[PDB]
């Protein structure tokens, strides 16, 4: 099991770091959702089909900088939303091809009316999802740890 | 400095802890506001105000049960909105007059799609909230500890 993301890097088998760059809406009101899609940024696939099932949650997910200050929201995976910053691991989601599949993660983020300016500055990290995998065949428990970063920055007009 | 609650317990000067039941909409849709307002329960004054003023702000804000789980949302203090659970200290709120005026704190919560029924228990703790106290005269930093406890069910319609 490993995964890779859109045109960038890869974390392989056991799991690891990379950082993922995401392009944010430039300008975003009070009360108007910030969307952070992931399910067209990371891909994963299972490496023994035939004999193995894969099983992945998102095990915690943070937020840093400008969206923990200046944002509240949520993570919606595989169709079902939860809090985000995550308080629990959610449920699982199968991977049996060896054809790579999205991760379905996104963040559904929301401004404060107290954010005003640069609620989020480019090139800084504002969240870090752990994808944990497992199977039905041993012991493995992996950790993929994915650092998201702005390409842009995000302004909350005043 | 010392607050009091509207059929009220107290917490003294010198700080401490209290608990406040709060009468919550029993049913809240996705997409709508669940909103607990504590200007209407929580009540504070200055005890010298000829010679001090004191400084208050909102510490620390913490969610718990069924908030903690199948809620995201803000608190508004003082007319400014900010990530709830809180990740930062808020700016001061000023006690100048031995006239008890409220505790300018107000909840704004809304429930997850992945919710639905029982939300939110009768009689469970659902935030905890810290009062700040400090003043321009002496070394005095007290902490008034809040404990909010839902007196109905919540239910977030499936
Ligand atoms: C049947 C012989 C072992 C065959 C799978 C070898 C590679 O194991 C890696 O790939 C596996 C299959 O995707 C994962 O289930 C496992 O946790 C790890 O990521
Ligand atoms: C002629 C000067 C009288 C001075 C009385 C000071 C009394 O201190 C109490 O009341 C002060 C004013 O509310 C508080 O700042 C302090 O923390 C404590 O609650």
């Amino acid at each position: 099991f490993a995964c890779k993301t859109a045109n960038g890097t890869a974390i392989p088998i056991g799991g690891g770091s990379a950082n993922v760059y995401v392009n944010l809406a430039p300008v975003v009101n009070v009360g108007q959702n910030l969307v952070v899609d992931l399910s067209t940024q990371i891909f994963c696939h299972n490496d023994a089909p035939e004999t193995i099932t894969d099983y992945v949650t998102l095990q915690r997910g943070s937020a840093y900088g400008g969206v923990l200050s200046n944002f509240s929201g949520t993570v919606k995976y595989s169709g079902s939303s939860y809090p985000f910053p995550t308080t629990s691991e959610t449920p699982r989601v199968v991977y049996n091809s060896r054809t790579d599949k999205p991760w379905p993660v996104a963040l559904y983020l929301t401004p404060v009316s107290s954010a005003g300016g640069v609620a989020i500055k480019a090139g800084s990290l504002i969240a870090v999802l752990i994808l944990r995998q497992t199977n039905n065949y041993n012991s493995d428990d992996f950790q993929f740890v994915w650092n998201i970063y702005a390409n842009n920055d995000v302004v909350v007009p005043t």
